[PDB]
């Protein structure tokens, strides 16, 4: 009886195994755009994905992860609200059963069809496992997806999904360039939070871009053919793998713009 996104193990239950689910800096949150404070001290985000080395794509039973070899100084996030360098380890998405839901963060209560999370760990802690034990261990760049025009740089992901339909499946996934998933603008909101999945550790500086990318209905439809079950088990479509917005508590969301 492990955690998930089904009818009886979802976000509302997670606190029983992971009591920080009710903690002081949980994610996601609703971004009240009127209340977010412009901070002229925030720096442009520096996203340096020029040397990124993807390796593999994995169906982990909750989402799929596109993995990067993070053993060298290659794909890094810095600037913005960050002190120091954070190295890209993987990206994944959260999405809905319908175009009208799927994002984890919301913007003035608006839900997007999906949300991309590029996960980075602070190199001052040496590797990801030690970083997640620290309050400044991770930086997650969140990007909203809306349904409209196709995102060409997404299609190589979408096309491999048939090979990783079910939980535990992986496939080689080299030479994938995450720059093709970025929107035009790097304007962002930022706040201190957590992983949005168990173990819900309070280790994340969130950086959520204001500009959503567009993907086509056909692309998101392919995400929704994935399965949460393993091979040889009854089909459980991988949809609605998002945690709802959590209490903001004693936090301020800062804006890099306007
Ligand atoms: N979505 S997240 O921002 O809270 C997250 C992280 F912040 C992470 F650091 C990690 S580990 C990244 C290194 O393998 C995640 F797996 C996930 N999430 C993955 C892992 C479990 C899960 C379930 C549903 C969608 C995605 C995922």
């Amino acid at each position: 009886h492990h955690w998930g996104y089904g009818k009886h193990n979802g976000p509302e239950h997670w606190h029983k195994d992971f009591p920080i689910a009710k903690g002081e800096r949980q994610s996601p949150v609703d971004i009240d755009t009127h209340t977010a404070k412009y901070d002229p001290s925030l720096k442009p985000l520096s996203v340096s994905y020029d040397q990124a080395t993807s390796l593999r794509i994995l169906n982990n039973g909750h989402a799929f992860n596109v993995e990067f070899d993070d053993s060298q100084d290659k794909a890094v996030l810095k600037g913005g609200p960050l002190d120091g360098t954070y190295r890209l380890i993987q990206f994944h998405f959260h999405w809905g059963s319908l175009d009208g839901q799927g994002s984890e963060h919301t913007v003035d209560k608006k839900k997007y069809a999906a949300e991309l999370h590029l996960v980075h760990w602070n190199t001052k802690y040496g590797d990801f496992g030690k970083a997640v034990q620290q309050p400044d261990g991770l930086a997650v760049l969140g990007i909203f997806l809306k349904v409209g025009s196709a995102k060409p740089g997404l299609q190589k992901v979408v096309d491999v999904l048939d090979s990783i339909k079910t939980k535990g499946k992986s496939a080689d996934f080299t030479n994938f360039d995450p720059r093709g998933l970025l929107p035009e603008s790097l304007d962002y909101w930022t706040y201190p939070g957590s992983l949005t999945t168990p173990p819900l550790l309070e280790c994340v500086t969130w950086i959520v871009l204001k500009e959503p990318i567009s993907v086509s209905s056909e692309q998101v439809l392919k995400f929704r053919k994935l399965n949460f079950n393993g091979e040889g088990e009854p089909e459980e479509l991988m949809v609605d793998n998002w945690r709802p917005a959590q209490p903001l508590k004693n936090r301020q969301i800062k804006a890099s713009f306007k």
